[PDB]
């Protein structure tokens, strides 16, 4: 189950604040963030180096959002293709608590464990990425190809050091898992996005 983190030790982990913490997001380089689509909103700051979001602890990089791209695809009614790239107005100052977590080359396996992480302090969970058949019969008729389960919105989730998923939904009833976009059918659409924005 979650247990709280330890300060910085997720850092690639973001905050993205309207006046308060709304989302959480991952940062994939000095220029980037991967975020859920079912996030977006006007006027986004980032906050890199986060631990308590509600005190301002010295390791905190504050930066506004400049350009919000969500996925052409993405159907907020079934929450499909669930992702998009926030750009920051200025690039971040990278350090050993303000890190990028790498893209994927390729997906991962059911019963790969995987740090989740979101929120107060950060919290994190390491669960098993769950086969296609409980997936998909925990929630009978609304899970894709764009997405998979494993035991805050927006956040990581990084499995063998890559951002293989985005915390998307899964909402309270017993035994039913967490929903996470399928990071690595995005990786083509990620690379080209950022490198035309």
């Amino acid at each position: 189950g979650g247990y709280t983190c330890g300060a910085n030790t997720v850092p690639y982990q973001v905050s993205l604040n309207s006046g308060y913490h709304f989302c959480g997001g991952s940062l994939i380089n000095s220029q980037w963030v991967v975020s859920a689509a079912h996030c977006y909103k006007s006027g986004i700051q980032v906050r890199l180096g986060e631990d308590n979001i509600n005190v301002v602890e010295g390791n905190e990089q504050f930066i506004s959002a400049s350009k919000s791209i969500v996925h052409p695809s993405y159907n907020s009614n079934t929450l499909n293709n669930d992702i998009m790239l926030i750009k920051l107005k200025s690039a971040a100052s990278l350090n050993s608590r303000v890190a990028s977590i790498s893209l994927p080359t390729s997906c991962a396996s059911a019963g790969t464990q995987c740090l989740i992480s979101g929120w107060d302090v950060l919290k994190c969970l390491k669960a098993p990425i769950l086969s296609d058949s409980s997936c998909k019969s925990a929630y009978p008729g609304q899970i894709t190809s764009n997405m998979f389960c494993a035991g805050d919105a927006g956040g990581p989730v990084v499995c063998s050091g890559k951002l293989q998923g985005i915390v998307s939904w899964g909402s309270a009833q017993k035994n039913k898992p967490g929903v996470y976009t399928k990071v690595c059918n995005y990786v083509s659409w990620i690379k080209q996005t950022i490198a035309s924005n």
